[PDB]
């Protein structure tokens, strides 16, 4: 269920990451960071992403330094790293 303080694909912080709430509508393939192939790389298993942030939600959690907002576990940014990758 979507928050209020939910990261848009649209918002202007998502804009500067490059995030998507879809990670399999984001650029993440054509990036194809290291860690892990692209398609297994979203907010899920992002390195410093964080359940702990409180308002996280269902699909909605606490990305890195995000401050008051929630991405979606299912979505990507340019600074995507895995937990430990
Ligand atoms: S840094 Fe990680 S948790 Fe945050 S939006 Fe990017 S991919 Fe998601």
């Amino acid at each position: 269920s979507a928050p209020a303080n939910a990261v848009a694909a649209d918002d202007a912080t998502a804009i500067a990451l490059k995030y998507n709430q879809d990670a399999t509508k984001s650029e993440r393939v054509a990036a194809a960071r290291p860690g892990l192939p692209p398609e297994e790389q979203h907010c899920a298993n992002c390195q410093f992403m964080q359940a702990d942030a409180a308002g996280a939600t269902d699909e909605w959690k606490g990305c890195q330094l995000f401050p008051g907002k929630l991405i979606n576990v299912n979505g990507w940014c340019a600074s995507w790293t895995l937990k430990a990758g």
